């Protein structure tokens, strides 16, 4: 086969504090809700994008913290796999190679709005695709 | 008198590439405009919050490159002056000291669309505010 | 078997413009010459530590654009695994897992020094496990 | 005066935790030292190279949690002041604009190390220019 990423970028960049100055007061781990939204498309031929979106609710007490989303993106250029196994490759090898940015994104982003350190755990992208199908 | 910045953090952040993979073809003779805005508010006594907010929008004719919005906060610790005096704190002074850093926000956002690099320009926020003065 | 990610951490860091920045006058993508080296040891019983140090050395012309090193380490359970299987575990599966991680802060150290966008190529462990224990 | 930003970018960065993993499990007391120093450099006619540097260490006594260093750089036009003023431009008013992107370079480094959050603290380049 033959695999080549040709860029990597976020297209969309969302961080909100709605209660920000009033919430400080609740120092403390805010409960954390994770969530992922896998979505590729043609862009050419044997040349890929694909989509990593993830969202992150936060809230302390009864209230939100924040709320910070991401959408990154990548294009890349994928020849001799077909089938299932492209599926697997736009589905779960690509996202996996995402993931890191939009984590890191994340992480910038809450640290910005001064809340405590948060770093999403590892993703298994292969089981989540095998449960896809 | 007393200047006391408790804290600065960013309480919204936005950034959108509407068409971003396709956008990257197009060649990089963008319009950007800049819209600033600020308000201030009193959280306890002698405790302000300010506010700036900055919003960028950067074009290549009809097209939108990227939009970025970024609400730079702080909040701050200020007594011992009054009238004119601290309205030009909260006006001028303030989101001077804030614009470095929604500066920053703003490059990283832009660098991380994977765009040109784009440094706002500084900003004359003691002119901005002697116009609204009178 | 049991298999589990602890921790994701940068040990190290380095990234370095020396002809900054003069040598920004050469504006188009640069050679980049690419260094892995992986390590292991263990830290209690089924938990071990994985380092993954990778080491980008590019340049414009004749001259440095800029060096970029990272240490990329990870605490993991592993059990229920043993003798080759583990080695391969260790020098391999988890540095691949590290990869990733290694990747998006060596572009994010690109992007800082203003350089073209750096992205990694993905690569495969295996090949280079196997070629190393028939160089022993 | 004349001024414009041309370009911002990170000369040097560099982190380093020497005992990182039995140190992540060791009672977070560090007595965190900050250093700052600044330095300017006309590179041609009215267009200046100023620098940042930027170094934290964190320690639990002898034990190093860990040490970062940034040399944050800038290229700006500066063109119709001179003497003091420009002085000022160089050591204060640059810098400052500089200061953020050293800052959250440092935080990020440190939060890669997943390390507690660290924070520097706003300065005041004035402040730092009146003693020299």
């Amino acid at each position: 086969m033959t695999f080549q990423i040709q860029r990597i970028y976020t297209k969309d960049i969302s961080f909100e504090a709605p209660n920000a100055p009033h919430v400080f007061q609740k120092d403390w781990q805010p409960e954390v809700k994770l969530d992922l939204d896998t979505a590729s498309s043609q862009l050419a031929d044997d040349v890929y994008e694909v989509v990593l979106r993830v969202t992150v609710t936060a809230s302390l007490g009864e209230e939100t913290a924040f709320l910070c989303e991401v959408q990154q993106g990548g294009i890349f250029s994928i020849a001799g796999i077909e089938g299932t196994q492209m599926a697997h490759c736009l589905g779960a090898y690509c996202p996996n190679i995402l993931f890191p940015y939009a984590r890191e994104c994340i992480t910038s982003m809450v640290s910005r709005g001064t809340f405590p350190q948060l770093n999403l755990a590892p993703v298994n992208f292969d089981a989540l695709f095998m449960n896809y199908l």
